[PDB]
């Protein structure tokens, strides 16, 4: 549908922080390897001082660490959630059904993406590449979208209400329960991958 307003928020909280976008992309193809990731190897792969590596993350205030204090989640994430996003045979995850739709252009990989409706709990999945996505089933899922705020917490206001759903209608029939979420909506998953690949455009310029 006409999605600028969400193009435009998330761009916002990207843009709101300077240095996120810099640090966003290597953080991910780091993160998609498997492993923790230091904030001394973020460092030196953007060749950041320490101070200033450190300053954007505590900005990025969802970011999930381990028992070393190793970024292990960043929209990419080692932690299990209901959002599956397997890259050649590693299963990693990620915070909600639009992240899977953004990472695969941005890391350069495929990925088979797989959860559950959040409307029925039917199994639902996709193949997500850097251009196009296939093999989704049920043809017909839908993603729900909300408008992102500032200063919220991003897991919290805007990654936890961004669903796959086996269907607009069904999507469609959830969301008249919740609508008390601030611009909530629902698209095809086609939509969603299209607004995701808006978001990484204007993402690529906001970058060095
Ligand atoms: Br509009």
């Amino acid at each position: 549908m006409k999605l600028a307003p969400y193009i435009l928020e998330l761009l916002t909280s990207v843009n709101r922080t300077n240095g996120t976008a810099d640090l966003l992309v290597p953080l991910l193809r780091e993160l998609a390897k498997g492993r923790p990731v230091s904030r001394t190897t973020l460092a030196g792969i953007l060749d950041w001082p320490a101070e200033r590596v450190a300053a954007v993350l505590e900005q990025a205030t969802s970011t999930e660490y381990d028992k070393d204090g190793n970024i292990i989640g960043y929209g990419l994430t080692l932690r299990e959630t209901s959002y599956v996003f397997e890259i050649d045979d590693r299963r990693l995850y990620a915070w909600c059904a639009l992240d899977t739709l953004i990472f695969p252009a941005l890391i350069g990989r495929t990925a088979r993406v797989s959860s559950h409706c959040a409307a029925t709990g039917a199994p639902v999945s996709l193949t997500v590449s850097p251009s196009e996505i296939q093999a989704v089933e049920p043809a017909g899922m839908a993603v729900s979208l909300v408008l992102p705020q500032e200063a919220a917490d991003v897991r919290q206001s805007f990654c936890c209400h961004v669903h796959f759903f086996a269907s607009v209608p069904t999507a469609e029939d959830w969301a008249s329960k919740h609508q008390g979420l601030e611009g909530l909506a629902i698209v095809s998953v086609h939509e969603a991958f299209g607004l995701g690949q808006e978001f990484n455009r204007h993402l690529l310029q906001t970058m060095s």
